[PDB]
DNA sequence: AAATTTGTTTGAGCGTTGAGCAAATTT
DNA sequence: AAATTTGCTCAACGCTCAAACAAATTT
């Protein structure tokens, strides 16, 4: 029922899936903790970069470099894809 | 005096390594793994919303956690997120955060 | 009572988009 | 050699944005 999950291990060596969104939640909970109220500025772009890079990487690998297939799988325009790829020095 | 912290170690997650030992790894990698397991089970439909899928999956808790941190204050939330206040109100409505 | 925040409109401009076509590349 | 992909144009339409204000609220 939930499509994007990660693997976890408990203290019984049982492996169990957990939605990726809980990882994001954790990472932010931690981040917010580590700064005793210093100020945050571009949290949207920080998280977005952290997420877009590996998404591009994975689909480019899964489609063997084929930007057309990649763009189609992703639901975004091919020029947009070329744009994001360039943004991260992936070309 | 200050040790470098690269951008992939800013947002991190607890993991267990090959030596049964707790250790942080980048959120990046969580995303990679989630996508790897997505692909693994993709036997064998077509996909065309992967971007919005991942986007929703990550925007929802980001909005969640910031609204918790600014105790409901949308102005502060927008400020730390670096997006405009109107678009923040928009995203919040999108995820039923009202 | 003052300061801030929300909720709401502006319209400026940046960004996604499709389509289209030849050179390059893959099948 | 046929089929696909790539790199690259363009201008429509959508989205993001700062700036306003009053009403509501937090302080």
């Amino acid at each position: 029922s939930d499509v994007l999950t990660v693997s976890t291990v408990n203290s019984q060596d049982q492996v169990t899936q957990k939605p990726l969104r809980d990882s994001v939640k954790q990472a932010l909970k931690n981040y917010f903790a580590q700064l005793n109220g210093q100020d945050v500025n571009d949290l949207y772009e920080l998280v977005l970069a952290e997420v877009e890079q590996p998404l591009l990487d994975m689909v480019m690998q899964y489609t063997r470099g084929n930007q057309t297939r990649a763009a189609l799988m992703m639901g975004i325009n091919r020029g947009t894809l070329r744009k994001k790829l360039k943004k991260y020095g992936m070309n």
